[PDB]
């Protein structure tokens, strides 16, 4: 009897490109070290679980919409042991994160020994962008986060920036329906395409097609998130900025933590990280 499972050959151009975005997901996810509870919006296969583990967390909500993803986060977390500190409980709640914020927010609360004051932190990993589509969306989300949190909680985001990616498509002046490639050594290593009409940044609504790599030029659309706008709908709904800084600036120390991969760190593994950052905010 014989199992055979055979995957496209792929080679290994983005290693370093990868292992950059986990050592930055990490070092964030270490700021938040033993804290009780802990809610990740859009959680997805548990692709941070490790790294959850990790920092010891001691309560852990994970929240998604695709039953397949967390089924793949279950079989992540029982498959694979673990026994390190003082071991984190995980809850996983299959959710509409588009649904009105009040709903959420009362079935997250009645989670067994949820804390009635709320949870330490939010984190949230290249998600919002599927909540850029309007405005209504974009304060829903931050009454989502108002009502989760306990006063001084903190929001962990990470997303696309969508004032790198327009002034990228401009510099390289792509129009509408157009392509910006990356390339190596004549292989399209990234790729975005242009999806807008307007040429200046909009609140809310603006489509984007990022290359799913070593597909055969699938694209994927997102929306551009607006980080003005985003922060902007935050600070009315009672958030401070805390922190925003592009994943560019974990390249230093990088370089310590495996200086290997660090020297591979190609010009368009840069300008593609580029567009990608972190954004911290308290809650008043
Ligand atoms: C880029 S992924 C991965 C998120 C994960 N934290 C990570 O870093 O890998 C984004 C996730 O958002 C989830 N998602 C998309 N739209 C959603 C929605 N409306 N409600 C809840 N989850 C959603 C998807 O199921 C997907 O797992």
């Amino acid at each position: 009897s014989e199992f055979m499972y055979f995957a496209g050959a792929k080679t290994g151009i983005y290693r370093a490109q990868t292992a950059l975005i986990s050592f930055i997901k990490q070092e964030i996810i270490q700021k938040i070290s033993h804290q009780s509870w802990v809610i990740d919006l859009g959680i997805g296969k548990g692709q941070d679980l490790g790294r959850y583990l990790d920092a010891g967390v001691r309560h852990l909500v994970g929240i998604d919409k695709d039953q397949t993803a967390l089924a793949e986060l279950v079989y992540r977390k029982f498959s694979h042991a673990t026994t390190r500190q003082h071991a984190t409980n995980i809850y996983v709640l299959h959710q509409d994160l588009a649904e009105p914020a009040k709903e959420i927010s009362e079935k997250v609360h009645q989670i067994y020994g949820f804390p009635k004051e709320g949870a330490s932190s939010i984190v949230s990993n290249l998600f919002i962008h599927y909540l850029m589509k309007n405005t209504q969306q974009v304060e829903n989300l931050a009454v989502l986060c108002h009502k989760l949190l306990q006063p001084g909680g903190m929001v962990w985001f990470t997303t696309m920036l969508g004032e790198q990616v327009l002034e990228l498509l401009h510099e390289n002046r792509i129009e509408l329906n157009e392509v910006w490639e990356a390339r190596e050594n004549e292989v399209v290593k990234f790729a975005i395409k242009r999806l807008f009409k307007e040429d200046i940044l909009q609140e809310t609504g603006q489509e984007i097609g990022v290359l799913l790599p070593f597909s055969n030029g699938d694209f994927y659309n997102e929306y551009l998130v607006n980080t003005a706008f985003l922060i902007k709908i935050f600070k009315h709904h009672g958030f401070s900025l805390v922190q925003k800084q592009s994943f560019k600036d974990w390249i230093p120390e990088f370089q310590n933590f495996s200086k290997s991969l660090y020297k591979i760190l190609t010009e368009a593994d840069k300008t593609w990280t580029s567009l990608f950052g972190f954004i911290c905010l308290r809650k008043n």
